[PDB]
């Protein structure tokens, strides 16, 4: 079998630049979270399959906020990325991954976090947000792994396949 670092326990850390965190959930709802504590907060939730639209509430940046989910198909699991532009702003939606495996990943590179998106086996990391703070805290709810860069066609991989 496919050999990670990991899994480690939930937990809020300074994610090391330049390392994929895939993160691997059991729950729906509320899967991660991270700051850069000035004009970005960016977090992902698991919607499961066969969901019409509809708010739901999560626990982001501490505060009970109301966002709209949906996920119209009937066997891919969809993990959202919201990002709110200020402290008191409300979040928006920018990203998303239909999955069948329901793993997400991301990573702290170039000022950046890179985000995988799309729908597997054809999932990739196309899409990122600008951090520009090297020492962001991410929050995690669910145990994750970390896959160092060198090693990106394997979270590619896990992604898009599985372990
Ligand atoms: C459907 C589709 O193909 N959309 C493409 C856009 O996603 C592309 O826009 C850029 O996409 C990037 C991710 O792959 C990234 O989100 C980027 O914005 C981010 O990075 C810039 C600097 O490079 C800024 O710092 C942004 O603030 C930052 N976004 C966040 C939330 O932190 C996107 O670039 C922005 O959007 C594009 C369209 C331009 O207007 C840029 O001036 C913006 O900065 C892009 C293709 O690469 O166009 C679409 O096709």
């Amino acid at each position: 079998g496919s050999t990670l670092d990991g899994p480690y326990q939930p937990t809020t850390f300074n994610l090391p630049i330049d390392y994929w965190m895939l993160i691997a959930p059991t729950q729906i709802g509320r899967v991660a979270e991270g700051t850069n504590t000035t004009d970005r907060w960016f977090a992902c939730v698991l919607v499961e399959p066969n969901v019409q639209n509809t708010q739901r509430e999560y626990v982001l940046d501490g505060q009970t906020v109301q966002l709209q989910v949906s996920n119209n198909s009937s066997t891919l699991w969809k993990f959202i990325l919201f990002i709110k532009l200020e402290k008191n702003g409300a979040y928006s939606q920018y990203s998303t991954l239909s999955t069948s495996n329901k793993l997400c990943a991301w990573m702290k590179r170039e000022g950046r976090v890179y985000w995988y998106a799309g729908t597997t086996p054809n999932a990739s990391e196309s899409y990122y947000l600008t951090i520009n703070n090297d020492n962001s805290n991410v929050s995690c709810d669910a145990e994750f792994y970390l896959i160092p860069r060198s090693q990106t066609e394997l979270c590619t991989q896990y992604i898009n396949n599985g372990l």
